[PDB]
């Protein structure tokens, strides 16, 4: 097809859950075991083919440390979609993700599409967040949920493409 669409996506979540790794995997097909914590935010773009349409993603990978919380609106204000990321081995990160979802539902665009990534799924031998519990939470809050692994690539392209399909 000759149709081209572009949209703004923001990633939010507690520090160390794998936001930068998820974007690097999607955009560059890379994964770095030693990824440094992000300062403020990083910007990346990727263009994909979505059933007859060329979709360009403008992605804001926010720094998740609490000291950067006040900067979040600068990145989500004009976003058409968000991926709130947690680490399946860390329940506190899952609780933090729920608070990011609440903030988006109250302060971002009322039409924003929100996805929830249960990342580091390759570490299921240390799971702390039950898949079904997270799925139920996502269903009750109208969030597009998938467990992902930036390390193995599991569901990485899938979650970004599913979001694009719903915009
Ligand atoms: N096993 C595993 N490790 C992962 C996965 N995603 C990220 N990691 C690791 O987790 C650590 C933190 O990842 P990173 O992408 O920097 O996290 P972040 O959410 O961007 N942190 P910040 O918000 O501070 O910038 C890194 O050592 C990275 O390699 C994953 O899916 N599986
Ligand atoms: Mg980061």
């Amino acid at each position: 097809g000759n149709k081209i669409c572009q949209f703004k996506l923001v990633l939010l979540g507690e520090s160390a859950v794998g936001k930068s790794s998820l974007v690097l995997r999607f955009v560059k097909g890379q994964f770095h075991e030693f990824q440094e914590s992000t300062i403020g935010a990083a910007f990346l773009t990727q263009t994909v083919c979505l059933d007859d349409t060329t979709v360009k993603f403008e992605i804001w990978d926010t720094a998740g440390q609490e000291r950067y919380h006040s900067l979040a609106p600068m990145y989500y204000r004009g976003a058409q979609a968000a991926i709130v990321v947690y680490d399946i081995t860390n329940e506190e990160s899952f609780a933090r993700a729920k608070n990011w979802v609440k903030e988006l539902q109250r302060q971002a665009s009322p039409n924003i599409v929100i996805a929830l990534s249960g990342n580091k799924a390759d570490l299921a031998n240390k799971r702390a967040v039950d898949f079904q519990e997270a799925q139920s939470y996502a269903d009750d809050n109208s969030l597009l949920f998938m467990e992902t692994s930036a390390k193995t690539s599991m569901n990485v392209n899938e979650i970004f493409m599913a979001i694009a399909k719903k915009l």
